[PDB]
């Protein structure tokens, strides 16, 4: 895969010419997307801006985030040629630090369940994951340094473990969603694919500003709490086999871990996660529902069908639930800095499945809002699997520096 | 103007038809359009629905809320002939409950402080107030039984008071701001402008199917807390006149009046206001400023101009001193049911001045979240002058409740 942040370095010092590393994003994505099409739309003509932390860096944006000289089509029949008047606030603070951006990526039609045709990069036979499929494919195989992405039923960090790569879904709003095809507005989140966290990092130093993002090297002896999401069920073997890899590697580099259980309360937020979604999801997409019933995607057309009846009693009810799982989510980190557990059911299915995989072990920590980082541990039959970092809300920075820290520890 | 609670009772009963209660707002339109200028765009076509509560209800749209049969122009020249693809999902609210959407009214440049050409139905020399003004003139002028505004520095209780209409700003997030042009998105917000408090309880139940806001009825011996946001600075003498008038009503109807002062949060959550607008304005309209800057209205752009520096320090400080206002606020109704202030510095100002009038008696209140609701009182030199109801977060219909007290006491 292509790290933004050795390319940032090579830039700086005068190593690499930003034209050149644009050239070269533009190679790679042409010599792989033949087979793994995570792109909607490549612009070949897309140049590097002389100026800035990101020159030279090529970034592919999920497409249900606007662009102004790119169709955003939201994966939907629906938006077929649609062309947004502007680029959304994210897209924005990519360019203004000096980003290229290369090209649209595929994403599932409205960010929800139903597959895109884009495959994955270890293996063509299986699902990139989804909702962000195209992303993930695109720096999983070597093709762009940088991506963003979406979540709402799930987290970036999914296809990102199946495609291995790193990723991040920064705490709730810190990148707006203005310009981001709503699904759910208590849950949209925008989220970065890169190589490893470094890339995030800089990645994200850079879109912001924060001085959070600035300086961050890896954790030491990081306080690590390990959670396996009961309430989600058991995983499959490879997604276990991952954990336990991780946690060793983990303890192996001096990190303190212990199995820590979720309280009550937060096994209450995840189970009422699908009300708020689908609830929101009827006013959201209102006017594709009524006017264009029939051209939704088959499965997100079925999940709506069968929610029409939510009421908006048992949505607040869902909503104060939510809340009390925040806040005693919160007094779980007064003990730990950061939790472990699973990106995913497991190994990508295979696309004869018809699934981008469950997001059963992500939903819980889109609506807490808390930073999550996927880290690549191992590969099982040739298939990446991962376990992803998370720490208390608004500490972007701590998650990526333990997740750094896992990476060295895993190379050992 | 004229009654959406009148003509559902009317068109209920078969006393009156749902076409003719549509043919004359297209009179009415027609008949002051050339005086008053509130409309962007008047679809003449536009014929009432075939069933629904709001069947007969002609409802005009602040021009940044998303139309897609009609442009969306977000009183920019920038967005001249825009066409949003779908309609936003407040106006699926509306349109799914039967409600005709007649045109789309004049809005501020990105509902900010920039004039239209809009003019006030009470006298035609001055200001209908912004940021939704020919929402408000529209109502005032007896042209339309409802009207949708939004909000961001202000609330469309000024442009209501301005005008002499009721409107209410529901609780933070009630009515959803997909498909609205954000400015702010933690302060944008959607309102409605109507005759009287019972039409925009009317005109929220077909909206948001909430029970809360059915069979809504007059308050009795309503706990009332005034307070005079002496942190905003003096007010103009016929502001107080109101206030006055309106106290001594409430009295005379039963209701107990006590005056109180409000926290120092409150006070500093006050003062931070324009710090959270303008840092998120600057990511909301990254596109706009970087690539059509000379292109935004005057007042907007001078506005962005000089907080291009506002850092995410600063603006996180800004946010936390918000969190602390609201937590405090929330105390103080334990002690009363509602609170009772200005909706505006006083009387509409001349539209000589060239400017839509001062929002610091409302911006606390949508920053806070609370409903608002506008309550004409009086007129000096023929001059609308109202006060504003605000009730605990969540606590909108009571605030109607209040209102609605509050008009029948004025009433005498």
């Amino acid at each position: 895969m292509i790290s933004l942040a050795d390319l940032q370095r090579r830039i700086e010092t005068g190593e690499l010419s930003p034209n050149a590393a644009i050239a070269q994003s533009h190679a790679a994505i042409e010599a792989r997307e033949k087979e793994v099409h995570a792109f909607v739309r490549h612009d070949k003509s897309a140049r590097a801006q002389a100026s800035g932390p990101l020159r030279g860096i090529a970034v592919g944006i999920a497409d249900i985030i606007d662009t102004a000289n790119m169709p955003t089509e939201m994966g939907s029949e629906i938006y077929r040629g649609w062309q947004p008047r502007s680029d959304a606030p994210v897209v924005m603070m990519l360019k203004r630090a000096g980003a290229t951006i290369i090209g649209k990526t595929t994403t599932t039609a409205f960010a929800s369940r139903d597959p895109t045709a884009t495959l994955n990069p270890h293996n063509t036979g299986h699902s990139p994951g989804g909702s962000s499929s195209g992303s993930a494919a695109a720096v999983g195989a070597g093709m762009i340094p940088l991506a963003l992405g979406t979540q709402t039923g799930g987290s970036v960090i999914r296809p990102a473990a199946y495609c291995g790569t790193a990723a991040i879904k920064p705490s709730f709003r810190m990148l707006p969603t203005v310009g981001v095809k709503c699904y759910s507005w208590a849950l949209d989140t925008v989220g970065l694919f890169g190589a490893r966290a470094e890339d995030l990092a800089r990645g994200l130093l850079a879109m912001t500003g924060r001085s959070e993002f600035s300086g961050i090297v890896p954790a030491k002896a990081p306080r690590i709490g390990v959670v396996r999401q009961e309430f989600a069920g058991a995983v499959e073997p490879a997604a276990e086999q991952g954990l336990q890899a991780a946690i060793k590697a983990a303890e192996r580099a001096g990190a303190s871990v212990q199995a820590i259980d979720l309280p009550e309360a937060v096994h209450e937020a995840w189970r009422i996660h699908p009300i708020i979604q689908d609830f929101e999801a009827h006013r959201a997409l209102a006017w594709e529902f009524s006017e264009h019933h029939d051209e939704i995607a088959p499965m997100l057309r079925a999940s709506l069908d069968a929610t029409v009846g939510l009421t908006p009693k048992e949505y607040d009810e869902a909503r104060r639930i939510g809340r009390r799982g925040r806040r005693e989510l919160g007094e779980v980190f007064e003990g730990v800095d950061v939790l472990l557990t699973y990106s995913a059911p497991g190994t990508a299915p295979a696309k004869a499945l018809a699934s981008t995989g469950d997001p059963r072990y992500n939903r819980l920590w889109t609506l807490m809002g808390n930073p999550c980082v996927n880290v690549p541990v191992l590969k099982v039959g040739g298939l990446p699997i991962g376990v992803q970092v998370i720490a208390r809300f608004g500490n972007d920075a701590h998650a990526l520096a333990t997740a750094w820290f896992l990476e060295d520890a895993l190379a050992k």
